[PDB]
């Protein structure tokens, strides 16, 4: 089941994020685990946990559009074997219910335009790669 | 010069983003200077003035890849007579030199695939829209 991660869920979270790291190729940093329990404890973001097995990220910004944040799903992850279940839908409409209860103008997700699995799941559950007639591309310097 | 907004400084930011929207047909909110008021007077974001024909707009979010925060280039806007003259580049360079001071791990701007000159701006300034040989895209709901 979806739950909201405590402090003392960091572990498996941190876990979860290696793996996803991992499949896609890609090197982690150090200390995730500690960064991930002070984040859960502090800031304006939490963590949703499906069971073990899949988590959503999910940080809350300021924007002068609304009274309530903007919310931006920074991961959203289900272990290979159980995806194509329902555990990525169950997973992002609870994100929606979370982020509602904070009054969130917006979600906004950072998808790969290679990945067409993850935006056709995206599209199948209401969000869009167009405003103003136009695709919106994501843009970055790593520092 | 360029300088950090102030909560005194709300109105003009105000009016900067809403010529920004009107020059881009797009829906202002009511409110703008009492919210960006509030906005500018936490921590988690900040306002960057080139006078008063310009500013940046950046939010900082938490993450487990860095100590610091992601920077987020929510807003940048130069007045129509004021383009081509520099401004951008030094209010860019000025969000670099900001979002350093709290260790930003990373600076993320969604800009929409139609705006050539902007991309080609963001492109000569050190960000990219590539990841592992695939583009990058941004996905949104309106809530
Ligand atoms: C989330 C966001 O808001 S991203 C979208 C950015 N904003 C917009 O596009 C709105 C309308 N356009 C503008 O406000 C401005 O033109 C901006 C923000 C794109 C840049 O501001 P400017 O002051 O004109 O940029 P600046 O003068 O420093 O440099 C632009 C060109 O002039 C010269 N300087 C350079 O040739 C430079 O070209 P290059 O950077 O591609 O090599």
């Amino acid at each position: 089941e979806i739950r909201v991660a405590e402090v003392a869920d960091a572990g498996v979270v941190a876990k979860l994020l290696r793996d996803f790291n991992t499949e896609f190729d890609t090197p982690v940093p150090e200390g995730l685990e500690e960064r991930f329990a002070q984040i859960i404890a502090h800031d304006d973001a939490f963590v949703l946990l499906a069971g073990d097995i899949g988590f959503a990220y999910v940080t809350l910004r300021p924007s002068p559009y609304y009274d309530g944040p903007v919310a931006m799903l920074d991961e959203l992850y289900v272990a290979p074997a159980h995806r194509n279940r329902g555990v990525g839908t169950a997973l992002l409409q609870r994100v929606f219910e979370e982020i509602r209860k904070h009054s969130a103008g917006e979600l906004q997700i950072n998808v790969d335009e290679v990945d067409t699995d993850a935006r056709r799941f995206y599209e199948r559950h209401g969000l869009t790669n167009i405003e103003q007639g136009s695709r919106m591309l994501l843009y970055i310097r790593e520092l």
